[PDB]
């Protein structure tokens, strides 16, 4: 028994809620919140900018030090950094951005990172400003992640469409 509330059950291990991931993080303070990162960990907009703003830019400061030491992530890759005031840890995961020509087949590799964590609060990878088909992202999530994932999807029209079209 964990502290996530009002999530709707999709499968044995995947749950979904119509919510802003930052609001969920601040209320739950989960062990792991997933960021929809890019390879440079430049958190300007979308999930990354919303989370970073909620940390008062501390996420960006930590991320810049990480990149200066380690170089960029891979598309499909991830790193674990602090969750600051939102979570114990933030798992920064790079989904393919279809707006930059990045291979959609890398979405499965991106979701595989979630399997290294028993429970995660996460957004729908490559959705919204990343330009991928969201029904597709949810399908890949369900078929790839085996650990317990709590999805927060800001868009009500997206949330209703995702639930009502789910197979
Ligand atoms: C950006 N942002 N900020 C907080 C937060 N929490 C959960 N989801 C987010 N965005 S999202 O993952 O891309 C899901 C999403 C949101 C909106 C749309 C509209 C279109 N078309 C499509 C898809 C969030």
């Amino acid at each position: 028994v964990n502290s996530f509330s009002g999530y709707l059950k999709l499968t044995d291990n995947v749950y979904i809620k119509n919510a802003d991931i930052v609001e969920e993080a601040k209320k739950v303070k989960p062990t792991v919140v997933v960021n929809a990162a890019n390879v440079y960990l430049k958190h300007g907009g979308g999930v990354a900018g919303a989370l970073n703003k909620a940390t008062n830019n501390a996420m960006q400061v930590e991320s810049d030090d990480y990149i200066a030491t380690n170089g960029p992530l891979k598309v499909g890759g991830s790193c674990v950094l602090s969750g600051h005031n939102l979570a114990k840890h933030c798992l920064h995961v790079v989904g393919p951005n279809v707006n930059k020509g990045e291979d959609i087949q890398l979405l499965k590799s991106a979701y595989e990172n979630f399997n290294q964590h028993e429970v995660l609060l996460a957004p729908l990878l490559s959705a919204g400003i990343f330009g991928a088909d969201p029904i597709h992202s949810l399908r890949v999530c369900v078929d790839t992640v085996r650990t317990n994932v709590y999805l927060a999807v800001f868009d009500k029209n997206l949330y209703d469409k995702l639930v009502s079209s789910f197979l």
